[PDB]
């Protein structure tokens, strides 16, 4: 009832993007425009400036003037190469004929969507990320969804959940363009250097004749995305025998190191960067062994190669000491050296836990087969007697807590994310 709607589904059929949607708009890639073999099969266009990539697509003008005018919306899957919070003007997706129409730009933390019925006068809407939690840029993906009723109200939402409400004025004389020109171009100058490059992927870019609704959108939402495959900090899959930068949601101003074989959170410098720290690998127990993919329920460990040696994440026994509360069942998180046998002391199963504006998971301390789950990984203050230390110190580091750690799946400090190392 929901597809019944849909008058434009630019997809990645062959190795060539085309309307999906039945009414056969037609799509022309010109420059360097990448396309994804593997799912979700995204474009890729960039401002490189080269043979900057540029994505065409010209609907038929008859089915625009029956469906644009009314109600409609407007759904995809987006990402900024790196998107930094200071970012010039960009138009991404342009739909503006003369001087009427829509258009779809990114601006400093911005994304923003406007209706354009004259060159003096338009009615934009936007999305703006919390910078506070995105130093190094929000370059990881999300669903876009922009609504609008010319009788009522314009909307988007970020990842099924409503960013920015609005009345639509009399936008009288406002002519739609069956043309949508996907290519990053900037936008005039008053910000007055040549910043890097940066890249745009997109996926599932569709136009409904009607203004969805939030439930319709988050069944969209899901629609079309394994939301039990975990995803790495910037949304793509997760995989196992890759490097990635293990951080906690709560902490994303520290990185991780060890000392005598106990992992420790230190304060990372490069702020604006996810470099520094320690690397770690995740190694699949169980799971579905035709992908290096990590699905939810699967059974894993963790190597941290550090000199030169590679060691084993591993749950302590030793009892812990905080300056503040107790002990409840805490045991803190270590390196070990490799057995060369799965030691029941480095088993955890892994879960997908995503948030509204980022991509995690939980770790979960199981036995081999996973069928008796003992606790769940945290994140706290210990007191310690590390290298050289004569006196304990405190130190931040990952911890599992056990007993009953049911009161904890509703902390973020639980919530691991994966940044894969460039």
């Amino acid at each position: 009832n929901i597809n019944d709607s849909k008058i434009l589904s630019l997809q990645n059929r062959k190795n060539t993007l085309v309307d999906t949607s039945g009414y056969n708009a037609e799509v022309s890639e010109e420059g360097d425009v990448q396309l994804n073999p593997i799912f979700p099969f995204d474009f890729k266009l960039g401002s490189s400036g080269e043979d900057r990539g540029k994505v065409i697509v010209t609907q038929n003008e008859n089915i625009v003037y029956n469906s644009m005018y009314e109600s409609f919306s407007i759904s995809f899957w987006i990402r900024i190469n790196k998107w930094v919070s200071n970012l010039p003007g960009y138009t991404i997706i342009d739909s503006v004929k003369n001087n009427s129409g829509w258009s779809i730009g990114i601006i400093s933390n911005f994304l923003v969507f406007t209706l354009k019925q004259n060159e003096d006068s338009e009615q934009s809407i936007n999305f703006s990320y919390d910078i506070s939690n995105n130093a190094p840029g929000y370059n990881k993906w999300f669903f876009v969804t922009v609504t609008n009723n010319m009788m009522g109200n314009m909307k988007i939402y970020i990842n099924g959940k409503l960013i920015d409400t609005i009345k639509v004025k009399e936008l009288t004389g406002i002519n739609f363009s069956k043309t949508i020109t996907f290519e990053i171009n900037k936008i005039p100058d008053t910000i007055t250097s040549d910043s890097d490059n940066i890249n745009m992927w997109i996926r599932d870019f569709y136009i409904f004749a009607k203004e969805l609704d939030g439930k319709d959108i988050n069944i969209l939402f899901n629609s079309l995305q394994y939301t039990n495959v975990v995803k790495d900090y910037w949304g793509n899959d997760l995989r196992y025998n890759k490097e990635y930068y293990m951080v906690n949601i709560d902490y994303l101003n520290r990185y991780m190191y060890a000392n005598s074989r106990q992992i420790v959170f230190n304060t990372r410098r490069n702020n604006n960067d996810f470099n520094e720290g320690y690397k770690i690998i995740i190694k699949r127990i169980r799971g579905n062994t035709n992908d290096t993919r990590v699905r939810g329920g699967d059974i894993l460990y963790f190597d941290m190669t550090i000199n030169n040696k590679a060691y084993n994440l591993f749950m302590k026994n030793e009892t812990m000491y905080a300056d503040n509360h107790s002990t409840e069942d805490i045991y803190a998180i270590g390196l070990r050296e490799q057995t060369k046998d799965i030691n029941d002391n480095i088993i955890f199963q892994i879960q997908p836990m995503n948030n509204t504006y980022y991509y995690a998971s939980q770790i979960f301390k199981s036995n081999f087969n996973g069928e008796n789950i003992s606790g769940i990984c945290s994140i706290g203050t210990y007191r310690f007697r590390l290298g050289g230390d004569w006196y304990r110190h405190n130190y931040l580091v990952p911890t599992v807590k056990q007993g009953n750690y049911a009161s904890l799946l509703e902390s973020t400090s639980t919530h691991w994310g994966f940044v894969p190392v460039s």
